[PDB]
């Protein structure tokens, strides 16, 4: 539950950021204070598989397949049902933090 793409200029991740509010969008980003503090909108900033959310949530509907087919700037993609949805968040990596 770290790795958003702000922090790399020195700013903070957003956590929750498939639900963070963003007030601010550029050439860098977007951006949002969520719980009182300044943080990049990063829907994969490094978050567990166990199903918490999808990727496409920001435009088209979720796809269910662990397939991404293409990968953008808002991570991975894929193509079912004759639309196009984005990679599921447990579509991923297994090993999401439990190390056996």
């Amino acid at each position: 539950a770290m790795a958003c793409w702000a922090q790399s200029q020195g700013y903070n991740c957003c956590n929750n950021p498939s639900s963070t509010k963003v007030e601010y969008t550029d050439a860098s980003g977007q951006w949002g204070v969520q719980n009182g503090q300044w943080c990049g909108i990063d829907y994969s900033y490094g978050q567990n598989q166990g199903n918490e959310s999808c990727t496409g949530n920001g435009s088209y509907p979720c796809c269910n397949t662990c397939q991404a087919t293409y990968t953008d700037g808002d991570g991975d993609w894929a193509f079912e049902n004759g639309n196009w949805c984005g990679i599921k968040n447990s579509c991923k990596q297994q090993p999401q933090n439990n190390n056996q």
